[PDB]
């Protein structure tokens, strides 16, 4: 539940096959890391598994950057 930035940075780095200290949390995922629709859906399934939360397609469509994923997950865990 705590240090959620480091966990999300780690998850996104592993998912996108990027070195952890090369990952930019404020970069557009589609532009910086060539994220497509299929991958974003797959990322959501990993987030669901790793944190034990639910994610609709409407919710994860707004995951434009790593920071959007972080802030969604943080508020989802507070609920």
């Amino acid at each position: 539940n705590n240090h959620p930035e480091v966990k999300i940075k780690t998850i996104l780095s592993l998912f996108l096959n990027i070195n952890i200290d090369d990952f930019n949390m404020d970069a557009n995922l589609a532009d910086a890391y060539d994220m497509d629709s299929t991958e974003l859906a797959d990322l959501a399934k990993e987030i669901e598994k790793e944190f034990g939360i639910s994610v609709t397609k409407s919710q994860f469509s707004h995951w434009e950057t790593g920071r959007a994923v972080l802030d969604f997950v943080s508020s989802s865990l507070n609920d």
